[PDB]
């Protein structure tokens, strides 16, 4: 199974996410590469609930977290299933890149098709910031661009 | 059930297509609002198969036909899944309605979910026309405008 999301706002920043799995358990493929971010910087970058895209970013709610965890670093043993970390900007303010996730699937009942993934201004603390808000956002703070998760082949 | 569809394009026209459906088995009710099409006329209205937005809506692919049938009317036995017929414009080229269908469906294999809403510039010959294109497409022409089908509450 292939999926896409086209990640647009009116903040300058723009970009692709690809994601592949070919079997509910193998781990999900997941390729980005975006542009127009602050250089050499790290970014907050999550899949949120909703694919909901009335209100900007801002109607795709919160981090995808069917399994009511606190958020954390995509390698934590405690993170929500929307957790993929930070991704590292470039000198020209590009992040490309990818990785692969077992909690990220596009099959079965936690599936992400229908969702959003939202890149953030802020940089993610990764729930280690001494704040309630650490635990639930990592204090990534706003989200400029973002897009909903679509089939493709 | 719930699920929105956010319709853009360059072309002028815009909009916002929700989705509702109980159980699998309900049909699902479709309510759309799009502004800036043609006044007075009638509008080709589609499920596409992807929800992939990479080269706008073209890459939206076909009319979503899971059981490979041709192009027809939404009340045709024999029709695509995402047949949705044409939407009526009012003196200031906006549509909107509502109606309910029973083979457009946002839970289980055929699950719309993650695919492609898509508004034409041009009416469709409800697979009625005597061309090889009308069981295709209805000849419903250009895709002014598109948007990904994602899960909202
Ligand atoms: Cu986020
Ligand atoms: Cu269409
Ligand atoms: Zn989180
Ligand atoms: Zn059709």
């Amino acid at each position: 199974v292939q999926a896409v999301a086209v990640l647009k706002g009116d903040a300058g920043v723009s970009g692709v996410v690809k994601f592949e799995q070919a079997s509910e358990s193998e781990p999900t493929t997941v390729s980005y590469e975006i542009a127009g971010n602050s250089p050499n910087a790290e970014r907050g970058f999550h899949i949120h609930e909703f694919g909901d895209a009335t209100n900007g970013c801002v109607s795709a709610g919160p981090h995808f977290n069917p399994f009511k965890k606190t958020h954390g670093a995509p390698t934590d043993e405690v993170r929500h299933v929307g957790d993929m970390g930070n991704v590292k900007t470039d000198e020209n303010g590009v992040a490309k890149g990818s990785f692969k996730d077992s909690l990220i699937k596009l099959i079965g009942p936690t599936s992400v098709v229908g969702r959003s993934v939202v890149i953030h201004a802020g940089q993610d603390d990764l729930g280690k910031g001494d704040t309630e808000e650490s635990l639930k956002t990592g204090n990534a703070g706003p989200r400029p661009a973002c897009g909903v998760i679509g089939l493709t082949n």
